[PDB]
């Protein structure tokens, strides 16, 4: 997980009493999921309520008992009626506790599949204008999302807060009757913990907001030198980046320190009040006692009652948040199911005896979202029935909406669609109208299941208006034969075919039919839309893959088919061999703001008709080691190491000394000698062991972070410094992207903090106390040590619960119900046409049919799991006292060992379970650590720091610029050869231009000339070779001028600085003057100080460019390549870019390379180079010296591009 999402995680929650007034002040309900049930499956829910209240009462009676027991052993008397009354107890727990789970997961399952069955039909009967907005893949999206927020909030874990607040009242107000000015003075130390909390969390979330903001920063300046690289090496800018990054990642370092301060000084308050709490209950019960004359076996129940009270508040909130979540999750469902879908089908609509004369008067429509995008103006005309027609459109007339208005997935805005002179559109009942319509559409849509059965879903829609109109739709589809699939199969002539392999009908098809050719698949969608005997036949580039043959054979069936003497056939086909004979064809066009009938006549009378645009169309037509680098790193910080060993070894030596001081006090307790001064020396030392306590865990869990960090932001900048240096070729292989590379960085380097260096802390301090604890326990009373040990051996590791139980959840949350879902959003464009409730109850079979077998077994078995986890550590603690109590009245075991060995073991056990969960991802952080290791140590081979070479002065320049040879090839893709021989000059302080075919490769000599590719071939400046020159000073006198500039989100005095550290704002000024800006920057505010944005998105094109401009001609360049300043800007800032590039070029001082096509600078050009493709397999020079008084001696193309120019 990322840093930003995670501090995001922990920004957007909301607590209870903000969920709270967001669900009461719109009647949100507490009873929603609720309300789609039976009786039957109504009154589970109060057999489950009350098999919970009753399973609360149980601590109470414990608590009541435990103080007896101890007075009755350490006495002399005996327990064995206790243990008989509370082993019953246990097992009736058992039974009401394996009730509830198996009648709660029924009744989750039951709610589950309804909002599913009744979200499937409601988006089956959207009405296409919502469609076109949230259309397919992200409905089953969001499907999948809610109901994993229900069922993970309203299972077994929302009755546990019925046990809880029952037990809370019970232990409370038994505590309260006994003796209430003992246990209200306990319970005032408790609200100084939620005010700590409160004060704390502000200060945390202060902090860490402001460390966010500077994050992002990094993350912009990562991606912006990421993408622009080619830029940043050019200018040698490597450097002034670092330096933004280190300034921006100190503060947030800073800051969420200081929040990890506070967030660790509440842990160790925390655990520091309880036990002065503890001391200062039992110094008031001695002194309630002695001024009575009140056992005390009534004080050593009254402290767990009041302290285990409170514990239950601290579990109960999270499963109300998750029950308000799942709450508004479900009323974010009951808006979609509840929608209104305005076409309505009231299966009321009055039909036509038969289908005739269709037409229109003067359609408009707009669309919801594009308002304001007109397709249609004078949309009217009229379809007679019983003949045939045709028409042509091309790629945007609307073909499409045409179809769709046909369809009626839209209604009209102003015309109307009056057919037969006296029905309009919207009285004929939608179910009939489809049923008499066949689509042909672009792409084949089948299904994977047969070749027979997506023919035979043509039938079924006609099949279900005969059992209404007389259930009996279930069975009759049966009486579809298959004696029509032969014929309808012949007349396409594709009988042939699928007679001709074994499987003749029943082969199933692949994966939306991915075993056939695309060309048969339309040959099969073709035969479904024939089969049904369409009335309205709608084709849409239907017969194109087709040869004349098949197309013909159609149109021979459709024109001849029986019944055709009162139809209205609407061919539509964009090859214009369809159209020999025709009625009439309405060739339709949109010329835009609307289209109209431009022509009209049969076909005999439409192309010789004019000289139109029809006329064009029939006339052109017709691996151990890399984390020993850590640890070496980790184990190099001295002070920072000691104060964790010592904190740790003091934390785990004096935390189990609380239990076998605890110990002694129960024993003095029934000694009425002496009873004063032993509580006022027992105190004192639990007074003293809570101040070293606190101050251990506080930094303990301190160091850690600061520790934590200092990887962190020693490995970033490792990556970061390593991988501006690196050649091309890096960035151009694929594996090699700016966004994997960016995720790195962030992510990994955060889990190396979180994994390794909190995991290995718990690990250490785990084992601290398992030794002494188990030392000390082992001591005192060897015989119960160890069969405690082989108790919880036994239990853990080999009747591990709570492991099995998620095994067996997680795996069937996981997860045929699952894959018609899917296959049938795709082909959403079919069922809407037709076929429509073949799947609105094939998925209900499909999903019963494997709940019963797995779900009874898999209920009854995890019930059986979860009773026995709730009720195992009660018959544990029953058999060790039976036990204890039987050795001692037959001599072999003392009680003050007892009692000294049993609750060290208890309390380690109850805090070791505790802070053993809290660790994080140490597997994936050793992994990725794999995998982005060898870029910080790889090599780069073209390394700018190298200082090895010939240094190279500035005054002793000529500027001669020579090629021999080249061949160039790239390795992304090593077969398109580009250069083959070139070989030239440019001399000294004159201008060379370039022309030559657009798109042959002219941006490569560049890169070349800036060493970004090495070599075949031989360059030379100054007659010496490029690769002697320590290509520092070497990428310190070119400038490159690109076509299209990259700024950054610096100001704008900062990234015409850019490279040049070191130079005044009079040098900007000058330069910017020559640019023609500094009149621009002067009528602004914060002139040469506003930060442009991201990218420079800030600006115009006319205003980047000229800035880059600037930024070129402050280096005092000594050689000059410009490409086409002047190339798709508006009038003013072109003309004034003319201007600088025609002074500068009159300034002779420096070389110059251009690359330009305007007449009027290749006249003052001094040399012209050609370059030509003449087969694809390179480029190379073909003239010399033409410099326009050689604009027409021999045979070329500069003749062209001088009179096309």
């Amino acid at each position: 997980l990322s840093i930003k999402e995670e501090v995001e995680k922990e920004l957007n929650k909301k607590s209870t009493a903000e969920l709270f007034r967001k669900i009461k002040n719109e009647k949100i309900s507490f009873f929603l999921p609720f309300k789609c049930l039976p009786a039957q499956h109504r009154k589970l829910l109060f057999i489950s309520f009350v098999c919970a209240v009753l399973s609360g009462g149980t601590l109470p009676f414990f608590i009541s008992v435990f103080g007896v027991i101890l007075k009755n052993m350490n006495l002399g008397d005996d327990i064995n009626p206790i243990i008989l009354s509370l082993v019953s107890i246990g097992l009736v727990q058992f039974i009401l506790s394996m009730i509830s789970s198996y009648c709660m997961d029924v009744i989750t399952s039951k709610i589950l599949k309804t909002l599913k069955l009744e979200y499937l039909r409601s988006v089956f009967y959207q009405d296409g204008q919502f469609h076109d907005n949230n259309p397919g893949s992200k409905l089953r999206s969001d499907l999948d999302f809610y109901l994993e927020q229900v069922s993970s909030g309203i299972g077994t874990k929302f009755i546990t807060i019925f046990t809880y607040a029952s037990s809370f009242l019970g232990l409370y107000i038994w505590s309260l009757i006994k003796n209430a000015r003992l246990t209200l003075c306990i319970t005032c130390v408790f609200p100084l913990i939620y005010v700590c909390g409160v004060i704390c969390n502000k200060k945390v979330k202060l902090n860490k907001k402001t460390s966010l903001l500077y994050n992002n920063n990094t993350m912009s300046i990562i991606e912006e030198a990421l993408m622009g690289i080619r830029t940043v090496a050019s200018y040698c800018g490597e450097k002034t980046i670092l330096n933004k990054f280190n300034l921006s990642e100190t503060f947030y370092s800073k800051y969420i320190l200081k929040a990890n301060f506070v967030e660790a000084l509440h842990i160790g308050l925390i655990n520091g009040l309880i036990l002065v709490s503890y001391a200062f209950g039992f110094w008031y019960g001695t002194r309630i006692i002695i001024n009575s004359a009140f056992n005390g076996a009534s004080v050593i129940s009254i402290l767990l009652g009041v302290l285990i009270s409170m514990f239950m508040l601290t579990i109960i909130l999270p499963n109300i948040t998750e029950y308000m979540k799942a709450l508004e999750a479900t009323n974010s469902l009951y808006e979609i199911i509840n929608r209104k879908p305005l076409v309505e089908n009231n299966d009321d609509g009055e039909t036509l005896p038969n289908i005739k004369k269709i037409e229109f008067k003067n359609v408009r429509f707009h669309y919801d979202t594009r308002k304001d995008v007109e397709i249609y103006k004078d949309l009217s005309f009229t379809l007679k029935e019983g003949k045939t027609y045709a028409f042509v459109g091309e790629s945007g007339c609307g073909k499409s909406t045409i179809l769709k208005l046909i369809e009626r997935l839209y209604d009209p805005t102003e015309g109307d669609i009056i057919v037969n002179d006296s029905h309009n559109l919207k009285d004929i009942n939608l179910k009939w109208w489809r049923s008499k319509i066949g689509v042909v559409s672009q792409d084949p849509l089948l299904f994977s299941n047969s070749i027979k059965n997506n023919i035979k879903y043509s039938l079924y829609s006609l099949k279900d208006l005969e059992a209404m109109e007389n259930l009996e739709m279930k069975k009759e589809y049966q009486t579809i034969k298959d004696s029509d699939v032969v014929d309808v199969s012949k007349k396409v002539l594709i009988h042939d075919f699928v007679s001709s392999l074994p499987d003749k009908y029943d082969t199933l098809v692949g994966s939306n039919a991915s075993k056939l050719s695309g060309g048969q698949k339309q040959r099969i969608s073709i035969a479904r839309a024939i089969m049904r005997n369409p009335k309205i036949l709608i084709l849409d580039e239907a017969t194109s893959s087709l040869d004349n043959k098949s197309e013909y054979l159609v149109q021979k069936t459709i024109n001849n088919l029986k019944g055709n003497e009162n139809r209205i056939t609407i061919i539509i086909a964009h090859r214009l061999s369809t159209i020999r004979y025709a009625n009439t064809i309405f060739v339709l066009s949109n010329r835009n703001e609307g289209s109209y009938i431009i022509e009209q006549g049969t076909h005999d009378s439409l192309m010789k008709n004019k000289n139109g645009i029809y006329h064009l169309m029939i006339n052109n037509q017709k691996a151990p080691n890399n984390l020993r680098i850590i640890y070496k790193e980790i184990f190099s910080y001295k002070k920072d190491v000691t104060i964790i060993f010592f904190s740790i070894l003091v934390a785990g030596g004096l935390y189990p000394v609380f239990a076998l001081l605890y110990a002694r006090y129960v024993s003095t307790l029934f000694d009425f000698a002496n009873l004063e001064y032993n509580s006022n020396k027992y105190s004192i030392y639990i007074l003293l062991i809570a101040i070293a306590m606190f101050i251990s865990e506080t930094l303990k869990n301190y160091y850690n972070n600061k520790i934590g960090e200092k990887v962190e932001k020693t490995m970033k900048r490792r990556l970061f410094e390593n991988i501006l240096y690196q050649e091309m070729s890096f960035f151009d292989q694929d594996k090699n992207t700016p966004g994997v590379l960016s995720a790195h960085i962030n992510r990994d380097v955060h889990l190396l903090k979180t994994g390794l260096v909190n995991n290995i802390v718990i690990f250490s301090h785990f084992i601290m106390l398992f030794l002494v604890s188990m030392v000390m326990s082992f001591y005192f009373c060897p015989i119960v040590a160890a069969v405690l040990t082989f108790i919880y051996f036994i239990n853990m590791r080999v009747f591990a619960v709570r492991a099995r139980l998620t095994k067996s959840k997680e795996i069937e949350k996981k997860e045929d119900p699952s894959f018609l879902i899917q296959e049938a959003f795709y082909n959403m464009h079919t069922v809407i046409n037709y076929g429509l409730e073949d799947y609105f109850c094939n998925l209900i079979e499909k999903a019963i049919d494997y709940k019963n077998k797995g779900q009874k077994r898999r209920i009854i078995v995890n019930a059986a799991l979860w009773g026995f986890s709730q009720s195992a550590q009660l018959f544990i603690n029953s058999f060790a006292y039976w036990f204890g109590s039987f050795l001692i009245k037959r001599g072999t075991i003392l009680v003050d060992d007892f009692m000294k060995s049993l609750f060290t073991f208890i309390f380690t056990g109850s805090y070791a379970g505790k802070l053993m969960s809290l660790k994080g991802d140490s597997e994936n952080a050793k992994l990725s650590f794999e995998k982005y290791y060898p870029l910080m140590i790889r090599k780069s081979n073209i390394d700018v720091r190298d200082d090895g070479g010939i240094r190279i002065n500035k005054n002793l320049i000529k500027g001669k610029v020579d090629i021999k040879d080249v061949n160039f090839r790239y390795i992304s893709r090593p077969n398109v050869p580009i250069y083959k021989n070139l070989s030239f000059t440019c001399d000294s302080k004159k201008t060379t231009a370039i022309v030559g075919e657009t798109g042959s490769g002219k941006s490569t000599f560049m890169n070349l000339l800036l060493r970004f590719y090495d070599l075949n071939g031989e360059i030379l400046l100054d007659d010496i070779n490029i690769c002697d020159y320590n290509l520092r000073d070497l990428r310190n006198l070119f400038s490159i001028v690109s076509q299209e500039p990259m700024l950054f989100n610096m100001s704008i005095y900062e990234n015409i600085k850019f490279g040049r550290e070191d130079a005044t704002l009079e040098d900007v000024k000058r330069v910017s003057k020559f640019a023609a800006i500094d009149e621009f920057i002067e009528s602004l505010p914060n002139k040469y100080d506003t930060n442009v944005g991201p990218y420079g998105k800030s600006l115009s094109g006319g205003q980047k460019q000229r800035i880059a401009i600037a930024r070129a001609l402050l280096r005092e360049p000594k050689i000059l390549l410009l490409d086409e300043a002047t190339s798709s800007l508006d009038s003013n800032s072109e003309k004034l870019i003319e201007k600088t590039i025609v002074d500068i070029k009159d300034k002779a001082d420096k070389t110059i390379i251009t690359i330009a096509h305007r007449i009027a600078s290749i006249k003052r050009s001094d040399k012209i180079v050609v370059f030509n493709n003449p087969d694809r397999n390179g480029t190379f020079v073909q003239s010399h010296g033409t410099h326009d008084e050689l604009l027409s001696a021999q045979d070329g193309i500069y003749k062209k591009y001088v009179k096309l120019a």
